[PDB]
């Protein structure tokens, strides 16, 4: 019932046609992406990591219709609370697990910010979001193993906000790139 991309490569395939216009069907992205076995060979050379906080790693532009990266937790990285700034967003394990936590949008008034949803993501798993769902803050659960998750936002996004988790108040952060193509950026 499912098309299962065979690599990496299907799978990219397989994106640039769901994301050729107008409409987007958000399970069976999320169904095709979560049926692709993750296969380290295939994606290897993506896997970048740093010391001291997650990296993210471009693999595709999608001819302008999204973004295809891979995110490189090491051992305690974490993500501040965070929106996707009106973009789909798919985030599927590859290896490790993620903790993903869900927060409420704070009002305008300084108040300590609300837990929605709390779950690990499993082994290939597929998951969703957007703005109207909630903002989230990521987890590597494992203090001694990495992990490594494939992100696809769609349009495109280069800011979003990060959220204190003690006021709710905000900040703009640019995200930058720690390679692209396999190919290490500059500073
Ligand atoms: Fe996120």
């Amino acid at each position: 019932e499912v098309l299962k991309p065979r690599t990496l490569a299907d799978l990219i395939r397989i994106l640039h046609q769901l994301f050729a216009g107008d409409e987007v069907n958000v399970e069976e992205v999320q169904a095709i992406m979560e049926a692709y076995e993750s296969d380290p060979t295939e994606w290897a050379m993506y896997a970048k990591f740093d010391q001291y906080r997650y990296t993210r790693n471009l693999v595709d532009q999608g001819n302008g219709k999204f973004n295809l990266m891979i995110l490189c937790w090491g051992e305690g990285h974490g993500s501040s609370i965070h929106d996707h700034t009106n973009s789909h967003c798919f985030l599927k394990m590859l290896q490790g697990n993620l903790k993903e936590t869900l927060f409420a949008w704070p009002d305008k008034k300084s108040n300590e910010m609300v837990k929605k949803s709390e779950r690990v993501l499993r082994e290939n798993q597929c998951a969703y979001i957007n703005d109207s769902v909630g903002l989230h803050r990521v987890e590597n659960i494992s203090h001694t193993e990495p992990a490594v998750s494939l992100h696809l936002y769609s349009p495109p996004f280069d800011t979003c906000h990060a959220f204190d988790q003690r006021t709710g108040h905000k900040n703009k952060v640019t995200m930058t790139f720690h390679s692209k193509f396999g190919i290490r950026t500059p500073n």
